[PDB]
């Protein structure tokens, strides 16, 4: 899999972000994770955490998996990196997201993320507290 450029347009919530990709605005939904909706517990913390990480980043990159690149809502599905660091991973590592929505064909970083959830759970962080 390959990292590709993108630039931030707007942080939306814990697991969606508006990016410019190939010069077009699109909403991205983070692969393999589920954050709490803003209305729910840790939702604002998730949103704040995604927001901070993407807005502070000099460099954003989009990494598509091997499967579907767009969902049924027209959202791009990807791994999103902020200065070389995966946002999908960081959210899980901090207990702000669960590993989730694991579909066959779009699951390359499954085990990497499941290692991060185990650590966050060990540590009883946020959702796991
Ligand atoms: C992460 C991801 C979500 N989805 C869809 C399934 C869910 O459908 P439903 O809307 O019918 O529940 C929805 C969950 O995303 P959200 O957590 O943003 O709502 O997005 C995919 O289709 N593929 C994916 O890889
Ligand atoms: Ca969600």
């Amino acid at each position: 899999l390959h990292k590709e450029p993108a630039t931030l347009i707007k942080a939306i919530d814990g697991d969606t972000v508006k990016l410019m990709y190939k010069g077009q605005p699109m909403t991205f939904r983070l692969l393999l994770v589920d954050t709490p909706e803003f209305n729910e517990k840790y939702g604002p913390e998730a949103s704040a955490f995604d927001k901070k990480m993407v807005e502070n980043a000099k460099k954003i990159e989009v990494e598509f998996d091997k499967g579907q690149r767009t969902d049924k809502y027209g959202r791009g599905l990807a791994y999103i990196y902020a200065d070389g660091k995966m946002v999908n991973e960081a959210l899980v590592r901090q207990g702000l997201a669960k590993v989730a929505y694991v579909y066959k064909g779009n699951n390359t970083h499954e085990q990497l993320l499941r290692k991060a959830e185990a650590q966050a759970k060990k540590e009883k962080l946020n959702i796991w507290s």
